[PDB]
DNA sequence: GCGTCTCGAATCTGATGCGTAACTTGGATGCTTCGTGCGT
């Protein structure tokens, strides 16, 4: 895939609404894809309502939804994209911490996109970059854009083993929570502040808000076994 | 019209108890769509 509109005709195979406008226009790309509209493609004009608390992450002020957002835009669409991963083979939820390690540690090689809601339920179909590349994942949590590195994590799990590896009571060499709002989030937790080199400590450190995020799901005492998450877009389609 | 001597001294100089108790020891929120109907 290349946009975030581009999981519906590919992974839901969904056909466009019918009533939609056809642009005859100069290109202008859209509101929430940031996908190209060209001459003859279906749009519609922008009718989020009082109710759309995500102006700020919109791409452009052309007003314009393709069909693809569109569809991303339903309910049902919402509610099931809610903690899930979108591939070219399928979608899968990654809402249970085991998926979230799979995911983190053993990534799929091919393009995907990766959702997470901090609410209910939130716009995330059109605000989630590609993952080109599962070394550098992208992920949207809520209203944050996180990037997280494989690598990364694999290094602060194996620091956390080796803190923990003499000591009978485990416990976290950094602070971290689940939701990402302690004001105490990504810093170093007393035991990691003097019972870790000063190598680890830079490290741990140095790590992207998305590397803390993923550890929050993945370092625990007993580490969660990774497994491969379930298919998805069937419910969501006969939801549709 | 003073007048001067003497113009202190020893010793005690604190003891004893009490010298906390019970209860509270958080609570709540931070999502949009969709259908149906008012309604100004
Ligand atoms: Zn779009």
């Amino acid at each position: 895939m290349r946009y975030p509109s581009d999981v519906v005709d590919q992974v839901f195979k969904l056909p466009p609404d019918k009533g939609l406008l056809t642009w005859d226009n100069d290109p202008v790309a859209c509101s929430h894809c940031a996908r190209p509209i060209e001459k003859g493609d279906l749009y519609s004009p922008s009718s989020v309502g009082a109710f759309f608390s995500d102006t700020r992450n919109l791409a452009s002020t052309s007003r314009s939804i393709c069909w693809r957002c569109l569809i991303l835009r339903k309910k049902q669409m919402l509610n099931g994209l809610s903690y899930a991963l979108i591939t070219q083979d399928g979608v899968f939820q990654i809402s249970k911490d085991t998926n979230k390690a799979w995911l983190f540690t053993t990534p799929p090689p091919a393009p995907f996109f990766v959702m997470h809601s901090s609410s209910t339920m939130q716009h995330l179909c059109w605000r989630t970059p590609v993952t080109l590349d599962n070394r550098l994942i992208k992920v949207r949590y809520g209203n944050n854009l996180f990037v997280v590195r494989p690598e990364a994590i694999r290094e602060a799990l194996e620091i956390a083993d080796r803190m923990n590896e003499g000591q009978k009571k485990w416990q976290a060499p950094i602070f971290l929570d689940r939701k990402a709002a302690d004001s105490g989030h990504g810093a170093l937790t007393k035991a990691g502040r003097e019972h870790l080199s000063a190598a680890d400590q830079e490290f741990l450190l140095n790590i992207t808000p998305g590397e803390r995020w993923a550890l929050a799901y993945i370092m625990h005492s007993k580490r969660p076994q990774p497994e491969e998450p379930e298919c998805i877009t069937s419910k969501i389609l006969e939801k549709l």
